């Protein structure tokens, strides 16, 4: 496998649908002037509460939880610990804005620009096309972590930052916020049902499965449409300027993949899992962190710029990493 | 073959998904109080402008236009002429409200409560489940005819009624209103591409087909969700009143199917096409007529009540007609 032009063409053909399903939303929100800002928020609200949860359930319910590789989980833990260590070290010698501010604020804006890629909508098709169906069952293990263990911790830290800017009270507030999250319930039920379907042999009734599919189908396309609407909402792609966009992208597409490579070497992962993990780490930034930043107002411009430009540059960077890892 | 409890169970299993995809929207708009009126309006706009056109294209491009049986088209013409004649006769004898309202206005109110059922969203799944895939290729003929000729004549009639309350000026205004419709463009390109595909042998490129599917997939589910939102919008199911609701249901589910039976007998249709036509005529009322009524303010209450109550009572009538025609 020399990465001939045929493979790159196949990846491009697999990724074009989810880019033309996004340019449509961008044009509708910006050029065609089809949706009002409140109307745009209506679509953005429906998708994140009906398609992302149902899509997450339909993606996580089709995996034997007992087959989850502990090595990949430990590699994820090690990566998201090393990134924290490096962020703490760098923030001790170079404040990004100069003027002193909450260190935890800059460590929470970090860990959202570095080690929380988009692994449901914009990250599943690309990796599946690049590495076939083998890699589609590996992201299905990292998505579970990102939805259960990492986003809950990020929410708790966001609440802590909002309060600081009793610990038990903060934990209780984070719990209340989490209980009303459709995605956490969807992924929890997905794993609980996958356990049953793979151990006891239970199968979803035709009615239930088809009802779930009706809304799950098109979840990727409409999620990309909503992401395009979000891009159209912003006045300019580079919200904070060149200085904080180059650094954002350098972090996301170097310190993430590089730290994942270091973690894999420490854990000594294997082929068909090392490359998948690295590409996952190299995926564009996720959206949920942007939602948290907007809700708690923690540098929304930086995270929005990172998300938008990383999503735009997904194909170049992802193809570059795919070519590099095959040497 | 025949009628038995297992067949009814299969029909119910095929229809339940598109009812639980609608109760979700109803609850989100009314009970859960999830969407503000502007947000639900935006969702409705998005679906009607992106999923209905794309779904129509993906449904009409598959069948062969050259296989369109002229007998079914002639039967549709005869039905929608007989309904006009009967409506004109009855209106002269007995005015519905007695307020000396415009006869043309009530005729336009008719021809939509009678002979314009929902054949894309709520008509294709039910009929396909009842009669397998044979009926799915017969509805597409009626679907394309309704989208092209009948929904253009109805638009022209609405414009004429609005002006009545120059003929060339009215035709020009109707043309302007028709041009901006995306559904008309989608249903036209559907045949323009099906002709090439079935005659010239051309096939959609993988990229184009997958891009179309991304948004077409789940179009039925989100269309039912939008229909549920619309149902939740209205304060009560029976808007105009009990008498008007009863008259609307009686018309839609007796005069439509009865006139279609008369037209089929006149044209002498055949088995596997007669029953499909009758059930199609017995489907619940369509939505586009409600959109026109709301835009031009032509008895929105009666049409909305008919649409909602037909959607709720779709199965008790479709199954009844299926049982009746199998004797
Ligand atoms: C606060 C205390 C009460 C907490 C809730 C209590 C109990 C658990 C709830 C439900 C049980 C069913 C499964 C979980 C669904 C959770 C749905 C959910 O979170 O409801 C609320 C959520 C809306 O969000 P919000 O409330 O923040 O609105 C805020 C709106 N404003 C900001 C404008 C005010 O609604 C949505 O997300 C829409 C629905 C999303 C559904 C996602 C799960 C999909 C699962 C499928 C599995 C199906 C079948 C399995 C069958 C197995 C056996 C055969
Ligand atoms: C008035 C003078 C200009 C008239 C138009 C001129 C030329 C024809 C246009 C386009 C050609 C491409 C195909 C047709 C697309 C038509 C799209 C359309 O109607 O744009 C407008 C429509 C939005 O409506 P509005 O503007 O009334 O909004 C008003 C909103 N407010 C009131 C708030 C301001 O946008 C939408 O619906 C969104 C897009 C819907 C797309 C539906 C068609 C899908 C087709 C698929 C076929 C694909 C591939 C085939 C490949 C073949 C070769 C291999
Ligand atoms: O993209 C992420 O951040 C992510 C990563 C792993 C698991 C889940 C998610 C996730 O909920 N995405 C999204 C949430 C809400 C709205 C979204 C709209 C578009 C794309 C992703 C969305
Ligand atoms: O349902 C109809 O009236 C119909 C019948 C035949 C062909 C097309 C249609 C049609 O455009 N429906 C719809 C239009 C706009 C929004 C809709 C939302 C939900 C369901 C149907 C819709």
């Amino acid at each position: 496998m020399g990465i001939s032009w045929l493979d790159i063409y196949h990846v491009v053909s697999a990724t074009v649908p989810l880019y033309v399903s996004m340019t449509l939303g961008f044009l509708s929100a910006r050029h065609l002037k089809l949706f009002s800002p409140e109307q745009c928020a209506g679509i953005n609200k429906f998708v994140a509460k009906f398609s992302i949860p149902l899509l997450s359930f339909q993606i996580i319910s089709e995996n034997n939880p007992f087959k989850m590789s502990p090595k990949l989980i430990l590699s994820d833990i090690l990566q998201k610990f090393l990134v924290v260590v490096v962020l703490a070290m760098v923030l001790r010698f170079w404040h990004p804005t100069g003027g002193r501010g909450g260190k935890l604020g800059w460590v929470i804006t970090g860990l959202s620009i570095s080690v929380l890629p988009n692994t449901l909508i914009l990250g599943m098709p690309i990796l599946s096309a690049i590495y076939g169906d083998e890699a589609a069952s590996i992201l299905e293990q990292i998505v579970v972590l990102q939805s259960l263990i990492w986003y809950t911790i990020l929410l708790f830290l966001f609440e802590l930052n909002a309060a600081r800017a009793g610990t038990m009270k903060i934990l209780l507030k984070a719990w209340r916020k989490l209980i009303i999250n459709p995605n956490t319930y969807a992924t929890l039920i997905g794993i609980i049902w996958a356990t049953l379907h793979f151990r006891l042999g239970w199968n979803l009734p035709e009615m239930i499965d088809k009802s779930i599919h009706l809304l799950s189908d098109g979840g990727l396309g409409m999620a990309m449409f909503s992401l395009g609407l979000f891009m159209a909402s912003q006045s300019s792609i580079i919200a904070c300027g060149t200085k904080m966009a180059i650094i954002t992208m350098l972090l996301k597409f170097v310190l993430g993949p590089a730290l994942m490579i270091a973690s894999a070497y420490c854990i000594r992962l294997k082929s068909t899992l090392f490359k998948v993990a690295i590409l996952q780490a190299a995926l564009p930034q996720g959206v949920v962190p942007f939602v948290f930043a907007k809700e708690y107002n923690l540098h929304p411009e930086i995270i929005s710029t990172g998300v938008i430009f990383g999503m735009l540059i997904a194909l170049p960077t992802t193809l570059a990493y795919y070519f590099l890892l095959d040497l």
